[PDB]
């Protein structure tokens, strides 16, 4: 019961994901009852990872959570928009990104390459690397994004769009050093790519453009 990332004190809450996780499921509950909830009702809603969402909800979804591991969002009466805002932020408290620095650059090296199946290949071969306690939950997270992008005709969102929303957090440089020209357009890429070719590189899908 220590304070640090969450302004509150809680249990579970703050904890790092090899505490949060199981052998039992790798995969975070919050995660699943936030994406799988969202997927559950409707994955066609429009700007469905775009509103900024009530926070209002958010709050209680990770509080009433906490408290209850066996709340019920479908009776909670919440919306997508606040589901969605809670979950991506869920990852922002967390004591390091999802994305180890340790790969940082090796994403880019493999994001930067002009043969698109290269680029993919590449990036495959870096994704393993991905700690065994964030990579069950990155890979399981691309999932989610990838079905939106499906029907992005209806919710109006292309893996683009999402990845652009999630790179922020997802991916999180800290620099602070008197250092320019640096700066890369390739942190979005990177994770799109990772939505658009979710398959290809779990499902071992066909390549999407």
């Amino acid at each position: 019961g220590s304070s640090g990332s969450s302004g509150w004190e809680s249990n579970y809450f703050g904890m790092p994901l090899q505490d949060l996780v199981t052998a039992e499921k790798p995969i975070p509950l919050f995660v699943e009852k936030c994406v799988e909830f969202i997927e559950d009702t409707g994955l066609c809603t429009e700007g469905l990872y775009r509103v900024s969402g009530n926070k209002t909800d958010q709050d209680n979804i990770q509080k009433q959570f906490d408290q209850d591991h066996n709340i019920n969002l479908v009776s909670m009466e919440v919306t997508v928009n606040a589901v969605a805002g809670a979950l991506k932020a869920f990852f922002a408290d967390l004591p390091d990104p999802l994305i180890p620095y340790s790969l940082h650059p090796e994403l880019l090296e493999a994001a930067k390459i002009p043969d698109k199946t290269e680029r993919l290949h590449a990036l495959k071969e870096i994704v393993k690397k991905f700690h065994p306690v964030n990579y069950d939950v990155f890979r399981y997270v691309i999932t989610h994004l990838n079905r939106v992008s499906q029907q992005h005709k209806i919710n109006l969102m292309t893996a683009d769009n999402l990845s652009i929303c999630f790179w922020p957090t997802l991916m999180r440089p800290d620099f602070e050093n008197r250092e320019f020209l640096s700066t890369t357009k390739i942190h979005q890429s990177v994770v799109e790519t990772f939505i658009q070719q979710c398959q290809f590189f779990f499902y071992n899908g066909e390549i999407v453009e």
